[PDB]
C-alpha cells in the first residue's frame, strides 16, 4: 500500500518547514529520504531521529554549490545505493528593497540559490538516475506562489521564479526528446505556515488568500508523493500549485 | 489504502474511456460512484456489473439539458443519500471546418455542451453538497489540452475550453470568499488511448507527444483521485495538467 | 501621415468611453468609422457631428443579434464601399452574485453579448474583409482585465472573458492556416475612467491599480491604431495589456 | 510624425538585425539614438553613418559587464545630455544539446547575458531616467518566441527567457508602487529574417510560424515604438508579442 515503496528521495532544505512536510510524506509512503540543509545541523538530527536512521540521513549542503551536489549525491548512493527523486525546496525569500538600489552581488546571490541551484540538482539526479535507478525518476522543482506579501516586486526573487517555471519545461523536453523517462515538474505553494509572525502582517498574508487561512507542510508533501510515485508517469514539463485560490 | 473511503461522486461520460479510468480509480479507493452517459446505456450496464451494484449506479445524462442534472442530483442521493464529488468529464470534440463558415447552431451546440453544461453541472453539484454534505466538497473541470491534432483552430472548441478554464477560478473564489468549503480545480489530459481517438490520425498525433506515447485513462483517474480527496484540501481555483509533455 | 489612411473600420459600443476614445484615434489618424451601439442614438449622433458625416457613420446594433451584424456589414459597405477592421467592444459587466443562485438565462445573456457575440462579429467580418478588402482586414477583440473590483468572482462574466481569448487565438490560427491574411487579436483594458464605472467603487477600484490612476479611453485607442495598421502585420493571435500594471 | 520627438534611446544589440530594425523606425519617428554591440565595429560605423553624427552614437558595449553599463549611460549623458528609453535587445541563443552534458560555465554565460544583462540595465536606466529624465521613461526587454527551431529544450535559454518576463513584470511594480512613472514591458518578436539565417533550415522554421512566412526588424521595430512613445503610458509590466501566430 506503501505509494512510495522501494523509492529514495532526495530533499533539499528538507529539515524543516514545508520540505520537513515532504520528507514526513515522503517517510510514510515508504521511501528513504535523504535530507539537506546548507546551515541546519540540529534540524537535520532532529528529522533523522524522528524518521529512524534506518530510513533517512541527513547531509550538509549548500545548494548552489557545484560540489555539495556531488557530495550529496555521493552520500545518498553510499547509504542507499541509488537516486529515484530530487525535491529542489531549498530557497531564499523575497525582499521589498528598491530594483535600482540593488546591488549586483545581492541580485546574484538569489539566483544562486533560487535557479542556478535548480539546474546543479537537476544535472546531478538525472546523472545519478541513469547510474542507478536505469534512467528512470521524478525531480520537482518548487517555489512559492508569492515570496512577498505585497506585490510581487522582488526583482531577483521573481526573476529566480520565472527562471525556474521555464527551468522545469525546458528540462523535461531536452529528456523527453530522448526517450529519457526521467519527468520534471514544479510545484507551487502558496502561503503555509511554519513560523510565528506579527498579527498585522499574518493578516494582510491571509487577506491575500481567499479560503482565509494558511496551508500547511504536508499539503505540500502529498502532491510531491503524487509526483514522486508511479501515479504521474505521464505528467511532465507541468506546474502543480496549491496555495488557498491565493493566484486564482 | 482507501483515500476516498465513503466518498459519493458523480463521473460524467464515466462509462468509456477517460471517465471509465477516473470511476476505476474512484472505486479502488473506496468511492461510491455514479457514472452517467448520454448515448450508451450498454456501457453504463456493463460499468456497474463490474464495479458491482452496491457501490456504483448507473444514470442516463446529457449534460447541455439543465433537467437531466436535476435526474442525476436526485438518484444519486435516492441511491447513495450524498454527494461529495462531481467530475465534469462528459463533452465534445473539435473539428477542421472554417471559422467563417461555421454556422450558429453549430458554434451553439460546442458552448452549450462543453462550457454552458459544465456550470450547469457546477449550480447542481454545488446545492447537493450544501444540502447533504454539510457544504463541503469538491469540483472537477476535465478539458484535454487538445481537441485537434494539428494547430488549435477551432473557434468553439478553443472559446468553449478557454471559457471552463476561467469558469474554474471564478467558481472556486465565488465559493471561497463566502467560506464555503467547496474546491473547484480544473484537470487536463493530453492525448489518451482510448476508442476514440481516430485511427487514421494516431501516428500524427504521437508525433506531437514529447514523450513520444499516449497516457492511459488511469492516468487521469490518479490525479482526480488526489484532487477529489482531503489530501488536495488547500488545492483550489488551480490547473493539473496531466499530458506527456504536450503544452509544455 | 495618417496611420490608418484608408482603411474603413467598425467599432462596437463606439460612442461612449473605452469605444468612444478607439474612434477618435482613428479618426484623428485617417480611417473612417462606422460607431455601434444597442440603445444610445443621441450619442451616436453626437459622435457624428464631431467626427463630420464624410468620415463616420452610427449604425444600432445589438452585438448578439446574428441579424443584426448583417445590418452593419450592409450599412459600413453602402457607406464605405469595405471593411478593414472590426473592433469588437461592445459587452457587459459581472455581478458579485452566488453562482448556484445564478440562473441559467442570466448566465446565457452574458455568454450571448460577452463571447458568442464575438465570433457573431469575426464572420461577418471575415466574409466582408474577403469581398470588399481583398480577403485582408485586422479583427481586435476588447475584453477588460477585470469585471469587478475584488476577486474575478464572476462566473458567466470570467467564463466569457477566458472564452474570448482562446477564440482570437483559434480564429487567428484558423484564417492563417488557409493563407487568409486577415488578422486576429485581443485587447486588454485596465479600468479607464469612463462614466460607467460605479460611483460608489471608484477609490477601491483605484487602489486595485499599481500605478496609482486610471487610464483614459485614448490609451486603448492607441495600442487599437498599432493593430489596426499595416504597422502589426506581423502581430497575430495575441495578447495585448494596457492595464497600469493591474495582471501584472 | 515624430512619435518619438526629442527622445533619447539606448538599444542595446542595435546594429544589425532585429536592433537595427529598432533603431532605423526609432530615428524615423526623431529619436536620437546610442546602439551598443559587444563586437561589431564595422556594424556600429555603418549605422552611425547610415543615421548621421548628430542623431545616433555607437558605443561598445558587453551587456553581461557592470562597468559597461556605467560606460554607455557616460556616454549618452555626453552626447545626447539625457536617457529617455533603454531597449534591452542584446542576448545569446539557444542550443540543442542535452541538459545533464551542460557545464556550469556555459549555463552561468547564458544567464549572466540574457538575464542578469537585464537587470543591470533596467538598474542603469532608471538611475539615469532620475537624473536626467525627471524621474520618467521607458524600459523594453526584448526575448525571442524561441530560440531553437524545434520543442524548447534549452535549459539556460529557457530559463533566461522566463526569468526576462518575470523580472520585467517585478521591475514595474516596484516603480509603480513608488510612483515612478518608468514603465517597463517585454517584447517578444518570433522568427525574423536577418543575416543570420541559413539555407533549408528556413523550411523547418517557416513550418513554425501558422502565417507561413517570417516577419520583418521593423515590424519589431514598430511595436517598440509604441512602447517607447508617450502613447502607452498606461501599457505597463505587460508583455507584447510580435510572432506571426507562433505561440498562439
Amino acid at each position: 500500500t506503501d505509494r512510495l515503496k522501494d523509492k529514495v528521495a532526495i530533499i533539499t532544505g528538507g529539515v524543516a518547514g514545508i520540505g520537513l512536510g515532504i520528507a514526513e510524506c515522503y517517510v510514510r509512503e515508504g521511501a528513504k529520504v535523504v535530507v539537506t540543509a546548507n546551515h541546519n545541523v540540529d534540524g537535520g538530527r532532529a528529522a533523522v531521529a524522528k524518521f529512524g536512521d534506518d530510513v533517512s540521513l541527513f547531509v550538509q549542503q549548500d545548494v548552489s554549490k557545484e560540489a555539495d551536489w556531488q557530495k550529496v549525491i555521493d552520500a545518498t548512493i553510499a547509504k542507499f545505493g541509488r537516486v529515484d527523486i530530487l525535491v529542489n525546496n531549498a530557497g531564499i525569500g523575497g525582499v521589498n528593497t528598491a530594483i535600482e538600489d540593488l546591488d549586483l552581488a545581492d541580485w546574484q546571490k538569489v539566483i544562486d540559490v533560487n535557479l542556478t541551484a535548480n539546474f546543479l540538482g537537476e544535472k546531478a539526479a538525472i546523472k545519478a538516475m541513469k547510474q542507478t535507478a536505469d534512467a528512470k525518476g521524478s525531480i520537482i522543482n518548487v517555489s512559492s506562489v508569492a515570496g512577498l506579501v505585497g506585490l510581487p516586486i522582488d526583482p531577483a526573487y521573481s526573476a529566480s521564479k520565472g527562471g525556474s517555471r521555464l527551468l522545469t519545461h525546458a528540462t523535461a523536453l531536452n529528456l523527453a526528446q530522448r526517450g529519457i523517462d526521467i519527468r520534471v515538474n514544479s510545484v507551487h505553494p502558496g502561503w503555509i505556515d511554519t513560523s510565528i509572525v506579527p498579527e498585522d502582517l499574518r493578516k494582510q498574508i491571509i487577506a491575500t488568500i481567499p479560503v482565509g487561512h494558511m496551508g500547511q507542510p504536508q499539503d505540500i508533501g502529498e502532491v510531491c508523493v503524487y509526483l514522486g510515485s508511479d501515479e504521474s508517469r505521464f505528467a511532465n514539463g507541468a506546474e502543480f500549485t496549491v496555495d488557498g485560490g491565493q493566484r486564482a
